[PDB]
């Protein structure tokens, strides 16, 4: 099913994810789609940040929801 995720550059994006996807799968996803390292990753849902030991049924999100990106300062 999908879903969108933002990101404080101004982009949006929009990907095919299953409700048993582990958090930590979902930032791999984001890496594949944009490039983005998993360990600079912070994904945000519903005012709080997500723990990658759980799936997004877990935190009750279904197609047309939407993930917020941060990324971590440090890299290279």
């Amino acid at each position: 099913m999908q879903i969108f995720v933002k990101t404080l550059t101004g982009k949006t994006i929009t990907l095919e994810v299953e409700p048993s996807d582990t958090i930590e799968n979902v930032k791999a996803k984001i890496q594949d789609k944009e490039g983005i390292p998993p360990d600079q990753q912070r994904l945000i849902f519903a005012g709080k940040q997500l723990e990658d030991g759980r799936t997004l049924s877990d935190y009750n999100i279904q197609k047309e929801s939407t993930l917020h990106l941060v990324l971590r300062l440090r890299g290279g």
